[PDB]
Formats: C-alpha cells, structure tokens, sequence
C-alpha cells in the first residue's frame, strides 16, 4: 500500500515524498524522464545516459487526486491514491504502472492489449517478445543458431509499438517478464543496483530513436576504413601467417581495409596466456615493422584484448602490485577458473586498473595498433562474490563492458585527438554507442539457423542505439567442412549489413580469398560492391551520428499503421532505399519479398515493379541475393579500391530511380576526410545534396554543396548520372539554362554528354559537379 504524502519541486526536479519514501523525477529532454525511486539513499550512478545531471525546466500542476509533471511532449501523471505514474504523449496513454517499485528490487507496468514490445537486446524469440521472460544478465552462448533467451549483449529496454522506449537504469543481474507470467503486466526486476527507470517518447519511429540517442548519447563517426573489408580469423598464429594473409588479398584482388589479431598475438596456446597483453616474439618477432608494412598498403592492425588476467600470465604479478585486479571480500585480488585458464579481472571500476590498463593501451597504440577488439566483457565469467570498486559482480555485472569501452574511448581520444577511436566488443549498457561501442553477435554457429537469426538480432540492437551490430561472416563456432553454400549467402548478406568482417574458428578459412574459384567469382565484385557503395553506406553513418538512425532499418518503419509489420525478422532495409531479403536456406529458388506498396526496382536486373501491397515473387540465384530499389532513389558511387586509404571522390556515378508515382525526391551524399572526429561539429566537410522534381512532361535535377570543405576536397567532380525507367520522349536538356541535345544512340561507345539507352531505358548525363549550385533539366 503506496500513498502520495507530499512534494517538492527544486529544482528543476520533482521530489515526491509517499509513504514508502522518496521519488525524483527530472526530464533529461522534453520527450524523456528519468523516474529514481529511493531517491533519498545512496545508489549506483545512471549508467544509460549521456548527461545524467540534466534536468530541464517542467510544468507542474495539481489537482485534488493528481500531480502532473509535463516537459515539451511528454507528461507524466501522478495518481494520489493508491501510488501511481502513467505517462502520456499528447492526451495518449504510453504506460502506466501497476504496483510500481516494490522491494529485491521490482517494477511493475500494465501492458495494453494488443500491444507488441520489441527489446532485451540480443536474444532470439522474435521480434515482439510479448510473452516471453529472460534474465537480465549479460552471458555467451556459444554455437548459438535459431533460438536464445540470454546471450551476450542484453539491454534493459523495450521498444513498444505504442512508440515509447523504456530503460531500466539498472546494472545488475536481473530480469524482464513481458507479460508472460500475468498477460497484461510488465514486470522488471534486479538483485540489487539502481532503482531507476527512463520513458523517452516519439511521434514516429524515427523521432522516437533520435529522443531517445538524445538522451543516452549517439555514435560519434566510425573512421572510415570500419566501412571497409577486414581479414579475421581465430587466428593468425605469427606473423608470418599475418603477412601472408595481406599479401593473399593484394594477390587474389580482394579490397582489404584491416587485418585483426585473435589471441595468438600474445601467446602460442588459447589457455594460459591470456593478460600477456604484450606481443608473443617467437611468432611475432618483428611486430613494429609488421604494422608499418600493412600501414604502407594502407592496411590497419587490429588487437584482440580481453578483461582477464590469468596467474600463468606474465602480468599477473604486476596487476597485483598495481592493485588492478577485482578483489575477493577478504581483500586479497580474486582468481577463479574460467575457459582460459586460472585468473582475475581487471577493475575498470576502480582508478587504479583503469590506469594500469589504460597505460598498456597507450604502449601498444604508440607501436602502432590502429584499433581496438576487446572480447569478453559480459564479463564472461564473473563469480557472485567478486568486488569492483563501487558493488560486487552481481551488481555492476551489465556495465561492465560498458565501462570498459569509456576507458578505452577516452583513453583513445587521449592519446589521438585527430583520429576516430575503434572499438569493437561483444557486451555492453544502454548508451554504450556513445563510446563508439561496435558490437558483433559473438559465437555464432557455422549453421543456417545461425545465418537466419542474424537480421532478428541486429534490428533489435540498432533499433536500441547500436547501429555497428554485425556478425561473424561465414559463421564462427564449430563446423568441420565448409558449408560452401551457406559461406556464400552469409557474405552476400554482409555487404548489406554495418560491418564487413568474416570470422571464424581456423581449421575453416573464414576469409573470402581462401575460398574455392567458383567462390571467390561470386564474392569478388560483391566486396569490390561493398567499396563502390561507401559513399551511401558512409552517408547512413553519417545520419546515425546526427540522429541514431540505425542503417539498417526494420520493414515496420515502412507503415507505422500496421503492426503486423512488427513481426518481420526477414527483409530489412539498408540505409534509406534498398528492401534486402536474405537467403536463410539451402537451395531457395524463389522468394516472396513483402514489398511496400509503391514501385521498386530490382537491383540486379534493372526490372520495375509496381505494387498496391501484395508481396512480389522474385527468382533467386547463387551469385546474388534478392534487393529491391525504392522509386525516387538516389545511389551513388564510386570507383572500387583496395583500400579506404586510397579513396577519391574526383569520379561520381549516381543513379536515380525515376517513376512518376515519385514527384519530389532528394538524396544526399556526405564527403569529409574520413579520419576527423570533429569533422561534423566544425562543418569540416563537403555536404551534396539532390533534389529530383518528376512531373508529367519535365524532370528536373537541382545539385548543391553545403560544408565548408576538408584538405583534399575535390573542387570539381566528375559525375555520370544514370536515370533508370527514364521515360523516352525527353528531346532535350537545359544544363543551368543551357540547352543540349539527347543522343538517342551509342551511349556506350561515344564520350556523349546526354544519351539515351533504349533497350535498357536508362538517360545517362555527365557533366561536371563544380561547388556552385548546378541545375538539370529534362524536357518532353
Ligand atoms: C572460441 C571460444 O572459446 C570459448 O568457448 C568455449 C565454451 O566456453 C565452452 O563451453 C564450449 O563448449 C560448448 C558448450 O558450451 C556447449 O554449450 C556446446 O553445446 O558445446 C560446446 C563444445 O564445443 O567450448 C568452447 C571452445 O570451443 C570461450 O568461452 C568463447 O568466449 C570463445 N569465443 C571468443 C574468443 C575468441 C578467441 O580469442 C574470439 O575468436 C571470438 O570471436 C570470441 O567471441
Ligand atoms: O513517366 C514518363 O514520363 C514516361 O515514362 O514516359
């Protein structure tokens, strides 16, 4: 029994006294309110936001039953008696708690009916986990494939079709009922930690994601090259092999941006090295010349770290005397088994592991380690009665990870001011993106099953603040033979997903230029695809560090109106204007792709499609997967290299899906200098923009650039611009009023400016892209 004593509205935060103790409410944005109950005690700090001491001005109003507590659009409504808060967007009712907090600690909220409920992070159950329960507590689960209710990246939070986020700010062991105990209750529970939770609301899905980055920060800009391919295995076993390994992509023509160093880097077994930190010279006798050599071929090297240091290893002694190490209740550092061997956990908690480990990160950078791959950080194993320098293991466990990748980032950003941190790790918090947290989805097996529960879990994680989610190409655990088949539908699906990184156990290759010829026939022009796409893919990174839009998107944004769209874990969009539809299984002759009513093109073969909602039949083949272009796109291009070190902007190829059902359509492509983590914040950068006007007798182009430009920026490009479904009675075009003659023949065998393709239905232009505002009109 809860009941409203009194309150107090200083400042800018509600305090409310009820008979059970004290709540705080403060808006951290007039869409989001964090809600702290035992409010008067001493707690963890909020882990999930960016600016936790923020709270902005709100109006207050009583009545006899009720307080109201209202930001810009959100508004929370405070019931006297019996105790509790509902929250409303407008005069809509987003949640409303039932019991409320209870104590061992307890949230209780009605779910309304019908209501679906994406979130928990990574777990694979569908995407509307209504009805469904789990534990809130960070764990691997290795040679995972169709089905898991806990793996390594949870997130205390749900995405609800009635368009809220929630978060419970809440860092240990715990866990999440969706209404699968009593159907119209939402339950959160933990051990212990912070009794706090969060509602961001949004008027869309979009809004609703860039509020709730608003408040729990978005990814500052992967460099470049995080864009590009990686070599990766478990793993080189020296140097030589390393080497080896960039020479096979420069000999077999493979682009290759990175090249990442499992744990053989420290040691010449899996168990029993593990905390070396330091390279293992009889394998790697010459790693400073190494890095050099890949850094002149425009390759970085990446290091696998880990937060464990094993008493076999070389810096257990050291970790101890610096005091860096998790301690046991009786003081002394604690060392438990786990599947490395016999070791402790380093206390990024505490100021003095953080030193100790930060220093071996600025050691290891200045040699020459480009970017950062830190694995395990569930913790992987972390036993009950391990203390961290703010609670126990129990406690803080969900943060753990989290904490880790602030050291790291800051650290990075310490020591390189002018380059973008990477950081690549298997667990987190919410808010970790702010970090630069790139997350994969750890061990998956080499199964179908673990190919199709791909798209489930890295929706679920960008909808939720992580838009580098991705997994290990090709699959990773187990496996005794190359599924071929598999292999190749695996790393055709990831050029169209965040992160381009083959990985897998070594007694099967997981690199593509190991791969058979037939193999590497198909994925060659497919990762060569992946470099002519960075401008769109680089443009949707760009976008979700201005808003948290994720690049990829689920079907359900395509019609906020129909939640049956929800349920969708199968076709997805990349970036603003391609339906991907993997291949999940053997031999699949035909796919039937869900389109969104409208016209839509097929990537491959150029051929239109037009639908009022039901779904398109499309064939498939081995060489590509099934990819849908929206009417109105604009995808532009440029020429392959090998490496992002090599990129140039001088040559654009932009091609424009023209339909009339499109009358107004706009594109842009973001160029900046592909390193510069201030870029965006100091307008360093070259902003194009395209506008396309479709009416019935003219179509009509407008180009400008916005930006104050980057060193190298070039002054004048060259672009071709191919429109597709171009109608054939345009007789001429006015280029910034000038006007020009359409060639109606040879468009690909003479250097003409206007020309159209009849049998492909394509009008190619090219021209010169110049920094002042550039007009294209076409006329019938
Ligand atoms: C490569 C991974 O090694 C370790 O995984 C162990 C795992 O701890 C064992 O339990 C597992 O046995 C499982 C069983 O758990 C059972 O669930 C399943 O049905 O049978 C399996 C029998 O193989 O054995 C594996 C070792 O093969 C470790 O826990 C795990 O984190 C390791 N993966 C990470 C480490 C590396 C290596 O540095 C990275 O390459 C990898 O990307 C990373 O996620
Ligand atoms: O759309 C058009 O104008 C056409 O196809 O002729």
């Amino acid at each position: 029994a809860v009941f409203y004593k009194e309150h107090k509205l200083r400042n800018d935060g509600l305090v409310i006294t009820t008979n059970q103790g004290n709540i705080r409410l403060q808006f951290k944005s007039e869409a989001a309110i964090e809600v702290l109950y035992r409010a008067d005690s001493k707690q963890l700090p909020s882990f999930a936001l960016a600016q936790p001491e923020s709270a902005i001005k709100a109006q207050l109003t009583e009545t006899e039953n009720h307080l109201q507590f209202s930001g810009g659009t959100l508004t929370a409504r405070i019931q006297k008696r019996p105790f509790a808060i509902s929250y409303y967007r407008d005069s809509e009712l987003l949640l409303a708690e039932e019991s409320g907090f209870q104590v061992k600690i307890n949230f209780r909220f009605y779910l309304s009916p019908g209501e679906k409920i994406l979130g928990g992070g990574q777990r694979i159950l569908g995407m509307d986990r209504r009805g469904q329960r789990f534990p809130l507590y960070n764990r691997a689960h290795y040679g995972y494939s169709d089905h898991s209710g806990q793996m390594y990246f949870g997130l205390p939070a749900i995405m609800s079709s009635k368009q809220y986020i929630l978060v419970f700010d809440n860092s240990a062991s715990g866990a999440m009922d969706i209404g699968k105990t009593e159907s119209d209750i939402l339950q959160l529970e933990a051990k212990s930690g912070r009794s706090a939770y969060i509602l961001v609301a949004g008027n869309s899905y979009p809004s609703l994601i860039e509020n709730f980055t608003q408040v729990t920060g978005r990814q500052p800009l992967p460099p470049r090259w995080a864009l590009g391919s990686f070599a990766s295995r478990f793993g080189y076993r020296s140097e030589a092999e390393t080497r080896a390994t960039v020479q096979k992509y420069k000999t077999e023509d493979f682009p290759l941006d990175t090249i990442v160093l499992d744990l053989y880097w420290f040691g010449k077994d899996i168990k029993g090295h593990m905390g070396n930190l330091d390279w293992d010279k009889e394998n790697f006798p010459t790693p400073l010349d190494m890095m050099a050599d890949f850094k002149q071929q425009g390759v970085k090297t990446v290091l696998i770290t880990e937060p464990f240091v094993l008493t076999s290893s070389k810096r257990w002694d050291d970790a101890v005397k610096a005091k860096a190490l998790a301690k046991d209740p009786q003081g002394q550092p604690k060392a438990f088994e786990l599947y490395f061997g016999n070791g402790g956990i380093i206390d990024v908690f505490s100021k003095e592991g953080s030193r100790w480990f930060s220093s071996i990160y600025k050691d290891l950078s200045k040699q020459g380690v480009a970017g950062w791959w830190g694995d395990l950080g569930e913790p992987e194993m972390h036993p009950e009665d391990t203390q961290h320098a703010i609670g126990d293991a129990d406690t803080v466990h969900n943060a753990y990870g989290h904490r880790w990748a602030e050291m790291l980032y800051q650290q990075q950003l310490d020591q390189f001011p002018e380059l973008r941190p990477f950081i690549m790790m298997r667990a987190g918090f919410v808010g970790s993106q702010r970090y630069g947290m790139i997350p994969w989805t750890g061990d998956v097996s080499r199964t179908w099953g673990g190919l199709a529960s791909q798209v489930e879990l890295a929706l679920q994680m960008s909808l939720l603040g992580f838009g580098y989610i991705h997994s290990d190409l090709g699959g990773f655990a187990d496996g005794e033979t190359l599924d071929k088949e598999m292999y190749i539908r695996w790393l055709q699906y990831g050029v169209f997903q965040p992160v381009y990184r083959p990985h897998g156990q070594d007694h099967i290759p997981s690199e593509p230029v190991f791969q058979d010829e037939e193999t590497k026939a198909i994925l060659r022009p497919l990762v060569k695809l992946r470099y002519r796409m960075l401008p769109y893919i680089y443009t949707a990174a760009y976008q979700n560090t201005l808003t948290g839009m994720p690049l990829m998107r689920p079907l359900f944004f395509s019609d906020e109106k129909n939640p049956a769209l929800i349920d969708n874990k199968t076709s997805y969009f990349w970036g603003d204007s391609l339906l991907v539809t993997p291949i999940t299984q053997a031999g699949v002759e035909s796919v039937s792709i869900p389109a969104p009513k409208g016209v839509w093109f097929d990537f491959w073969k150029d051929t239109r499609y037009q639908t009022d909602g039901a779904p398109l039949t499309l064939p498939t083949d081995l060489h590509t997967i099934p990819v849908l272009v929206k009417a109105g796109a604009f995808m532009p291009y440029v020429p392959a290299v090998s490496t992002t070190e090599d990129y140039r902007s001088d040559s654009l190829e932009i091609h424009y899906y023209a339909d009339a059902s499109v009358p107004l359509a706009q594109g842009e492509i973001f160029e900046d200098d592909g390193k510069d983590p201030n870029s965006i914040k100091r307008n360093q950068f070259d902003l194009l923009t395209l506008q396309a006007t479709h009416t019935d007798n003219q179509l009509h182009f407008q180009l400008a650039r916005t930006g104050k430009g980057y060193r190298g920026m070039p002054e004048r490009r060259a672009t071709t611009l191919v429109i597709h479904n171009a109608s054939d009675q345009y007789q001429h075009l006015d280029i910034n009023g000038k006007t020009i003659a359409i060639a109606q023949a040879d468009c690909a065998s003479t250097p003409a400016l206007a020309c159209y393709d009849q049998e492909r239905r394509q009008l190619q232009l090219v021209f010169t892209w110049g920094r002042e505002a550039l007009n294209l009109r076409l006329h019938k």
